[PDB]
């Protein structure tokens, strides 16, 4: 199955294999069991070149995985949470990928589980430079999650004072 | 707590935060609920320098866990338990990290989930250079996991003929 092989190759960062699989007709928008696409997998794992080739070959920049959580869920073990590739790039601190996704049209305020935006995720996981790029691209600083938490609140809660100060004056 | 922050910094490849947390007394051998250690996460996510500094400061190279790492999911998958950082580095194709783990005394053959080896994963996921390094360090080519699979089998099953040929010649 080419779609499964393409998901695996993007996840593994196997650039050549990605190109071959898609030339053999692998679906660029293939989904795993939970709606996760090759673009999600490459964005999360930091594979910039693969993100670029997937986008060039028609990958859906707005693809959302299926929803998962209804209560706070933040941990290192999160695999799917109603999220777009931009959520994953922001979560994992991949600046170059965040910029490429935004250039391709990603909603800077796409909502994942609990209503979390990419800015919530960047603030939660301490990625100051990504916070700044998101704000520059129109990220909603006042976005509240299901429980009323803004990215500022998450930054404060997880000890990211540098980010809290940036958000507070935005 | 500091151990949880250290796990997260390792996962994120945050070298400076790893430095700071450890200076403040973070346990290099902290575990999450599934047994996952900072060394598992740095090895899995490809953060070589963090792997190196964890090993230098006393991380257990053979820590076993049944963790939840970022991955795609498919129906009818099989699962294994008790993986070590070497399993994860071999699976994800991180050659430099495989080398550093082996030099630090990582077990190559003997695991909690019997016969499920880093060689199996490197063959399964098409990492030829890692297959060759593991063989050089005495990996058992004929090791069978709980499903009766050898690394040759997994190489064939996944279309990795180059690796399959290497394994068959080494048999």
């Amino acid at each position: 199955d080419l779609g499964k092989k393409l998901l695996e190759a993007a996840w593994q960062g196997q650039d050549d294999e990605v190109r071959i699989l898609m030339a053999n007709g692998a679906d660029v928008n293939a989904q795993d069991k939970f709606g996760t696409t090759p673009l999600h997998l490459a964005a999360d794992m930091g594979h910039l070149e693969i993100v670029e080739v997937l986008l060039k070959t028609g990958a859906d920049v707005n693809a959302a995985a299926t929803g998962h959580y209804f209560q706070p869920y933040f941990s290192h073990s999160v695999s799917y949470f109603g999220e777009t590739p931009l959520h994953l790039a922001a979560e994992m601190g991949h600046l170059e990928i965040v910029e490429v996704l935004l250039k391709a049209g990603a909603d800077v305020n796409a909502f994942a589980d609990l209503g979390h935006t990419p800015l919530h995720l960047a603030a939660q996981w301490g990625h100051l430079e990504i916070v700044e790029v998101l704000l520059k691209h129109g990220a909603d600083v006042n976005a509240q999650d299901k429980f009323g938490k803004t990215p500022f609140d998450l930054a404060i809660d997880n000890g990211n004072e540098d980010i809290a100060e940036v958000l507070q004056k935005a």
